[PDB]
DNA sequence: GGACATGTCC
DNA sequence: GGACATGTCC
C-alpha cells in the first residue's frame, strides 16, 4: 500500500467541491486563489477561508482532514512539515503540535494527527452543514511555514488535500489544491500565470 | 564589563596581522578576500585559508583563538551561532559541536570552547611559528552557515575576531575582518566593492 | 555566467 | 510597489 495520499478528486455522492474567496491581485494581498492553476498563495501563518460545498447533507460525525504532500513526483513520498526554524520558534496555540505545518483556527474540536504508518500530519474538524441562509461552511486554514523555508518546503510546491470523511473513515469527498505560501501572494499569483500563457 | 568582544586591532609587540590568498574574482570562486572592504567572500563549509603573520616569535604556548560578532550595532550583543537547520544536519566532524559557525579543519589540537558568561563560541589551535623559508603560518577555517540563514545570521554581517594569546591569556595581538558566507562570494565582491565606490 | 527566485528595504 | 537580495537553474 502506498505512504502517499490520493490526490485524485473525488465529488463523490454529496457533491463535495471547494470554495475559495474573491481574489485580486488587489495588492500583494494575505491571501488569494488562482482559478486557472487551481493554487492559493498566501502568506506565512495568515488566516487562508476555505469553503466547502455539498449538494446533499453529509451524516452526523462527518470529518473534515486537510493534508500536505509535496505536487512533484520527485518530491511525493517525503512527509511535508515545517522546516526547524520554525519548529522551535514557540509560536503553538497550545493545541498545534510545532511541526505541524497546517493548522486549523477557531475550532473548539480541532484534532492534529500524526499517521503511526507513513508519520504524515493532518489536522482534522467536525464537518458541520451552512447556517439557513448559506450556502456553504468555511474554515480558516494557516501555512505555519513560507515553501522557500530552508530544512521544510525548501522552495517545492505542496498540495493541501482536503478529504470529507465519515465517522466509520469512508471517504465522501475529496478535493485538494496547489499551495504557495509567499512574502507577495500577489505578485506571484501574477508571475505564475502570466508565465503559464506565455510559456505553458 | 561588556558581552561584546573587542574588535579593536591591535598590532602589538609581536607585529601581528593578517593575509590572505590571491584573489580574484576569477570565476564565482570558494574563497575571495577584498582589501577595501576587509572583507572576506566565502562559499558554506569550504575552506577558507587565513595567514598569521609575526615579526617577532610568541613564546611557546601561545594560542590562536578566531571568533564571530555581528558587525552591526544592532546586532552586536546577539551571540553569533549556526541556524536551527544546519545545527541538526549531522556534518559534525567529530570535533566542533554542531551549534559552532567557525570550525578549524586539519588540526590535531583544535578546541571548541563556549564562554560560560557571555555563550559565545570560539575555536582555538595552538599557534606555530612558520617553517624556515616561510613567511606565514596558514589555519583553514569553515564558516558552517550562509550569511543569509534563517533563524542563524539571517542577511546580518559578522566579523571574524583572530586574537594571538599567550600561555596566561595575555593578549599578544588582534586582528579582525568582515565575512560573507553565500552562494557566489565572486559575484558578491564584485556587487559590493562597486557599489563602494559609487555610493560609500 | 546569465537568468530567475523570493524575501526585504524603503 | 519598485528596487534590491541572494540562492538556484541550466
Ligand atoms: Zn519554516
Ligand atoms: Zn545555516
Amino acid at each position: 500500500s502506498s505512504s502517499v495520499p490520493s490526490q485524485k478528486t473525488y465529488q463523490g455522492s454529496y457533491g463535495f467541491r471547494l470554495g475559495f474567496l474573491h481574489s485580486g491581485t488587489a495588492k500583494s494581498v494575505t491571501c488569494t486563489y488562482s482559478p486557472a492553476l487551481n493554487k492559493m498563495f498566501c502568506q506565512l501563518a495568515k488566516t487562508c477561508p476555505v469553503q466547502l460545498w455539498v449538494d446533499s447533507t453529509p451524516p452526523p460525525g462527518t470529518r473534515v482532514r486537510a493534508m500536505a504532500i509535496y505536487k512533484q513526483s520527485q518530491h511525493m513520498t517525503e512527509v511535508v512539515r515545517r522546516c526547524p526554524h520554525h519548529e522551535r520558534c514557540s509560536d503553538s496555540d497550545g493545541l498545534a503540535p510545532p511541526q505541524h505545518l497546517i493548522r486549523v483556527e477557531g475550532n473548539l474540536r480541532v484534532e492534529y494527527l500524526d499517521d503511526r504508518n507513513t508519520f504524515r500530519h493532518s489536522v482534522v474538524v467536525p464537518y458541520e452543514p451552512p447556517e439557513v441562509g448559506s450556502d456553504c461552511t468555511t474554515i480558516h486554514y494557516n501555512y505555519m511555514c513560507n515553501s522557500s523555508c530552508m530544512g521544510g518546503m525548501n522552495r517545492r510546491p505542496i498540495l493541501t488535500i482536503i478529504t470529507l470523511e465519515d465517522s466509520s473513515g469512508n471517504l465522501l469527498g475529496r478535493n485538494s489544491f496547489e499551495v504557495r505560501v509567499c512574502a507577495c501572494p500577489g505578485r506571484d499569483r501574477r508571475t505564475e500565470e502570466e508565465n503559464l500563457r506565455k510559456k505553458g
